[PDB]
């Protein structure tokens, strides 16, 4: 490992139009001071692959208002102005790439694998093209992401994706022994961890140089051999994108949602909670009943939202919210949160959605012209059929709009993968080859009620029961 | 996670027939209370994954003494003679996998992926299909390995590998937490942690539970997610299987010249994976103003010398099986991210012996048809990357002047135009994937003429042909 005083020497050789891997979950674990040494650097015409666009005056945003990227390789792009302004605009290419297949996709640039199968995407525009990469200062699409390879295994489909590896890497880290040996600090690990093993020239900042042997050797996260060039970050503003702090002293259609959903919880089971619903739904969990939390950006065992002296940087929930963590909690990489994710390792996926096939078909990443800010870990989320998924949502749209129906009409988050629905009136199981069967119904509705709100035919459990709720 | 008091209790329902997962490097990392419940439980017809056999008394090796298994997949299989009398006598059926792709395909059982390209085995019988998988009597082969699919990626050719996943997993580590999060000490890791995601049912023993908030968090190896079943184990006995240790007051002419010309190749800060023998004993003669780090295969980075009587630990071993130390700054690893390592060619020089070279690098030390079939462990990873340096140490040639050099190889390879550098007793050659090889070391007394009459291939004459060198200093 090659140690430096200066991160401009560092990165100094960085080649116009270079693929450069950058680590980071929104702001967390993100190398702003190698960021910095790109802005006087002034490389362009980067193809940057980052999981995020950080916001828009911080982290990437920062070489995006400087214009020095023209390539974004990432799973959600939201949170910034300036970028959905140049990628509406066409004034930026963007791959929008499922975040467990980006992290998978990373690792393999790394661990000497071209290629590999997985079911993320499947049924989707990742896998059928046609996903906008460059719009042309219309709705109208200058590059169109092109199809994945087919291939069933085991009775599944499975799409074809090739590894990432880039020129540069610039990862952020925690600490470093004078070794060269690297170690990362809560879910500030995420992509780090992976990016640090598949680039030509890898770059790392760490808050900290600690001597060799501070370090237990089975401990150590990323060892020397994958850091080519260290150095020690000179400032670190600890940036929080959403403060969430909790006092320790503490509408109907949603609470209705919110108090069901809380009833799919069962204890000692793992689950992956949305944003919204799904999370608040986590609040009425027994206090007797105990739950484990997984969080996509890379955690296990999830608390409540930090008292004022808790807020830390590193330790925020996929929703870029700052968060705590239970006893007996852990963290790793985002190619492992989605090995595990993806090999079904979840028992529940509960999460939002704005179409619902008849069958399991899923819609909740992309409206045409209005909502293109990328899919982040929901295509991953709903990809095995050993995880149980839910889907919790208000029954009709705007005007008493069909959101349950025979086939959806936004683009797709995947193929029959959706177990069961929760609206406020209805939860219907809902079967691959079946359908969709009604449960349980709200106590003052009826089955014609049901009917007349539902863009398809269902069937009618024998033992329907009125639908439940839980203050307790 | 669900705790057990008796091992028996936590593998009870294996049915006959089934996949089971079986962690351990040799001896070490090894989960003997769970295998040793198995002998009781008498469950049979197990396809067994596991790296290796153990040994003939211990491991693996006691289910294969009680004849409870039918299938092994394993990478090497050597040190365990009624583990080939079986083999050699057609009653069990095996399934030479290369430790890198077995690692791999293990992992991505438990990651979602169905299948994978690797370089690993291309050109090879693993590739090709024909690797004896069950003999009989007479010798000839009752079921011959299939052919994995070939497709190339950036002018490489690959061959696709799919996932592997049991019923069960046997795996063994150091500690549990009251959650059921897991640790593994040492090189005890290798595939345990790997195969502690694949099994449908998964069952980890420990030598300690330890309560909730002892482990740090970002340093939980095996999160209690993947943890099905919990037992401590009853009963450890540190098995060691080879015992090499050395005193704080410490070959022949044809090998020392090959020794101390190989260790000419170590440059200052590098990188590098060392077979056992000549390579490794050439590590002995690197200049202590230099320093280079040794990558070893079961989960290793920062290899030292052989222990000293209180220094020795079974859970600290290198490729060989042999008790090893580990130098500052060393770190530890499982067997999927070594071979990720080795793999995606981080690893700066690979030094092997080997059988037979062939004029534009294939290579061939794994296997001599009915007279050596134990498997080519991690060798044909090693030599996987084209970004890798791997160079051979080897005599020059066989009995009777036989060519060890030559134009094709005759025994079975362990991979095609990968061999970048030669070293013998007698020459030095450069190989080149196209322009074949480059003589640029000749011994103090050869002539061309008398490596011209011990080489089977032609080669070209460096200009710059210098006396071959050697390293006493």
């Amino acid at each position: 490992t090659k140690f430096y005083t200066d991160a401009v020497e560092a990165v100094k050789d960085i080649p116009n139009g270079a693929t450069v891997l950058v680590g980071g979950f929104g702001l967390c674990g993100i190398p702003e001071n190698l960021i910095g040494a790109l802005l006087k650097t002034g490389v362009k015409e980067l193809t940057a692959v980052s999981n995020n666009a950080g916001v828009d005056n911080f982290g990437l945003g920062l070489l995006l208002q400087s214009k020095q990227i023209k390539r974004m390789i990432s799973s959600y792009v939201g949170e910034n102005a300036e970028f959905e302004r140049q990628y509406l605009a066409g004034e930026l290419e963007v791959e929008l790439t499922p975040q467990g297949t980006l992290a998978e996709r990373i690792r393999a640039g790394g661990a000497g694998v071209p290629a590999f199968y997985t079911s993320t995407g499947y049924g989707t525009l990742v896998q059928e093209g046609g996903s906008p990469i460059k719009y042309n200062k219309d709705g109208s699409i200058a590059i169109a992401s092109k199809p994945r390879e087919v291939r069933e295994f085991n009775g599944q489909h499975f799409i074809l994706e090739e590894a990432i590896r880039g020129d540069f890497a610039l990862v952020k880290a925690w600490k470093a022994d004078q070794a060269g040996n690297v170690t990362f600090r809560k879910s500030a690990r995420n992509f780090n961890l992976p990016m640090c093993k598949a680039a030509e020239t890898t770059v790392v900042e760490v808050e900290e140089i600690v001597d060799i042997g501070s370090f237990a050797p089975e401990d150590i996260h990323i060892p020397k051999i994958y850091v080519h060039r260290l150095v020690k970050g000179e400032k670190y503003e600890k940036r929080i994108e959403r403060l969430s702090v909790r006092k320790e002293e503490d509408d109907n259609v949603r609470e209705r949602i919110i108090k069901r959903a809380a009833l799919e919880f069962e204890d000692g089971m793992y689950a992956n909670l949305g944003i919204g619903i799904p999370l608040l739904a986590s609040n009425f969990i027994s206090p007797n009943m105990t739950v484990h939390l997984q969080s996509e950006n890379g955690i296990l065992g999830l608390g409540p939202y930090p008292l004022q002296n808790e807020v830390d940087a590193d330790l925020i929930n996929a929703g870029k919210e700052t968060v705590t963590v239970l006893p007996g909690a852990s963290y790793f990489s985002s190619d492992e949160s989605f090995a595990m994710i993806r090999g079904g390792h979840v028992n529940l996926t509960m999460l939002g959605a704005m179409q619902v096939s008849k069958y399991g078909d899923l819609a909740n990443w992309m409206i045409p012209g209005k909502l293109v800010k990328g899919m982040g870990g929901a295509m991953d989320l709903v990809s095995s059929a050993k995880t149980k998924v839910v889907v919790t949502m208000e029954h009709s749209a705007k005007g008493n709009a069909h959101k349950i129906m025979e086939k959806c009409t936004l683009p797709l988050t995947g193929k029959q993968c959706v177990n069961r629905i929760i609206t406020e009136k209805a939860v219907f199981d809902v079967d691959r080859k079946k359908g969709l069967t009604l449960i349980e119904l709200w106590e003052g509705l009826t089955v014609d009620d049901i009917k007349k709100s539902t863009g398809c035919d269902f069937a009618v459990s024998p033992k329907l029961i009125p639908m439940q709720q839980v203050t307790t």
